[PDB]
C-alpha cells in the first residue's frame, strides 16, 4: 500500500476552504471522505448562518423575546461551548452580538459607521446572560434556546470556523483517515503528522499582519492541534481616513483598540481557539495572558504593532521566522 496526498477545495461557509489528507488507504475512501466534508460543510451553511435569511441561526433569530425554540444537539453544544467563553472572557467573546455587528456590516457595504444612539440602542439588545440553553434529561427530550431579551441577535462568525474544523476532523476520523491538514479560512487543524515514509510535523504559516497576505511571516511545526488567528487587518472598510475592522468591543461597539496587531491560538479543539483567539483580540496582551492562565492546554503567540512575537512555553520552540522584520522574544 502506497501513501497518496489528496486535496479538495471549495467556496462554501463565505470562504475557501481546503482539505489536504495523506493516507494509504484506497482512493475511493479517500474521495467519500471528501465528498462528506463538502456535504458537510454546505449542510452546516444552512444550519450556523447569520448571514442568510434561511438558516437555522436566522430562524431562531426572528424568535427573540419569545418561546423556546428546539434546535438540534451539535447546535446546541455550540451554543453551550460560546457562553462558555463569553463567560469566561468577561464578554470580550460574546456571541449574542448581532444587533450591533448588523449595524456595522451594512456599514462595510457602503463605506460608513453606524450612529451614535443606534448603536447605543444595539448595545442593550447583546447581552448573552438572556440566552438559556435547556434540555431535559429524560429519553430523547428536546434541546432548546430561549433568547429573553427582545431584538437580541445570535451571530456564531467567531467560533463557527472552529466549530466546523472539529467537526471535519471527527469525521475524516471516522472514515479511518489520521493525516490531514484543514484550512476554513485561515482556521487551520493539523491532524496527524504528515509525511516528507517520514513522518514530520505539520507547519503552520502565520501570516504579516500587514502583508498582502500572500506569504508567511512565521511558521509553527505541530500535530493535532488547532491554529486559529485573529487580526486586525483581516477584514475591514476606510472611512475618512480611518480603518473598521471587523471584530468589535462589546463595551464600545466600535471594532476593538488593542495593542496586538494579532494573536494566533494553538489548542486541541478549533472551537476553543477560535473563540479564544477572538476574546484575546478584544482583551490585549496582558488580559490576555491572565484569561488563558484559565487554559493551560492551549497556546498562544502575539504578533505586536513593532513586529516583536512573544509566543508561550508549549509552542516558542517550534516557531521559525521566516521575515526577518519581525523577532521572536525567547
Ligand atoms: C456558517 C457561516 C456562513 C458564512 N457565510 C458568509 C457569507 O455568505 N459571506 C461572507 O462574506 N462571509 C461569510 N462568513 C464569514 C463571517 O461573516 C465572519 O463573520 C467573518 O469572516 C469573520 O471571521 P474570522 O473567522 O476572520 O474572525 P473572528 O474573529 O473569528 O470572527 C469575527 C466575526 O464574529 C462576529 N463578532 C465580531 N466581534 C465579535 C466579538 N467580540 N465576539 C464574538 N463575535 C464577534 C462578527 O460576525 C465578526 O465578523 C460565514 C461564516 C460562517 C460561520
Ligand atoms: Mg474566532
Ligand atoms: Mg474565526
Amino acid at each position: 500500500a502506497r501513501v497518496r496526498e489528496y486535496s479538495r477545495a471549495e467556496l462554501v461557509i463565505g470562504t475557501l476552504c481546503r482539505v489536504r489528507v495523506y493516507s494509504k488507504r484506497p482512493a475511493a475512501e479517500v474521495h467519500a471522505a471528501l465528498e462528506e466534508v463538502f456535504t458537510l460543510l454546505q449542510q452546516q451553511e444552512m444550519v450556523l448562518s447569520a448571514n442568510r435569511d434561511d438558516s437555522a441561526l436566522a430562524a431562531l433569530n426572528a424568535q427573540a423575546g419569545s418561546a423556546p425554540v428546539v434546535v438540534d444537539r451539535s447546535l446546541y453544544a455550540l451554543l453551550e461551548r460560546a457562553l462558555f467563553f463569553a463567560e469566561k472572557s468577561g464578554g470580550a467573546f460574546n456571541p449574542a452580538l448581532g444587533a450591533v455587528v448588523k449595524l456595522w456590516n451594512i456599514g462595510f457595504d457602503r463605506a460608513a459607521v453606524p450612529d451614535p444612539d443606534a448603536l447605543k440602542e444595539a448595545l442593550t439588545r447583546c447581552d448573552f446572560r438572556q440566552v438559556h440553553l435547556r434540555a431535559g434529561v429524560s429519553v430523547g427530550a428536546p434541546h432548546t434556546v430561549q433568547l429573553a431579551q427582545a431584538g437580541m441577535q445570535l451571530d456564531l462568525g467567531a467560533i463557527a470556523k472552529g466549530f466546523l474544523a472539529d467537526k471535519i476532523v471527527q469525521l475524516l476520523t471516522a472514515h479511518a483517515l489520521d493525516s490531514a491538514l484543514v484550512d476554513l479560512g485561515g482556521n487551520i487543524f493539523a491532524l496527524g503528522l504528515k509525511y516528507g515514509a517520514q513522518r514530520l510535523e505539520w507547519n503552520v504559516g502565520i501570516r504579516d499582519p500587514h502583508g498582502t497576505g500572500q506569504k508567511p511571516a512565521l511558521v509553527v511545526s505541530v500535530r493535532d492541534c488547532s491554529v486559529v488567528t485573529s487580526g486586525a487587518y483581516e477584514r475591514f472598510f476606510e472611512r475618512d481616513g480611518v480603518r473598521y475592522h471587523h471584530i468589535i468591543d462589546p463595551v464600545t461597539g466600535f471594532p476593538a483598540h488593542t495593542d496586538v496587531d494579532s494573536v494566533s491560538i494553538f489548542a486541541p479543539r478549533s472551537t476553543d481557539a477560535d473563540a479564544l483567539a477572538t476574546a484575546c483580540f478584544v482583551l490585549g496582551y496582558e488580559k490576555s495572558c491572565a484569561l488563558l492562565r484559565e487554559f493551560p492546554g492551549v497556546d498562544a503567540l502575539f504578533i505586536f504593532p513593532d513586529k516583536r512575537v512573544r509566543a508561550s512555553a508549549g509552542i516558542v520552540d517550534r516557531v521559525r521566522v521566516l521575515d526577518a522584520r519581525f523577532v521572536l522574544e525567547r
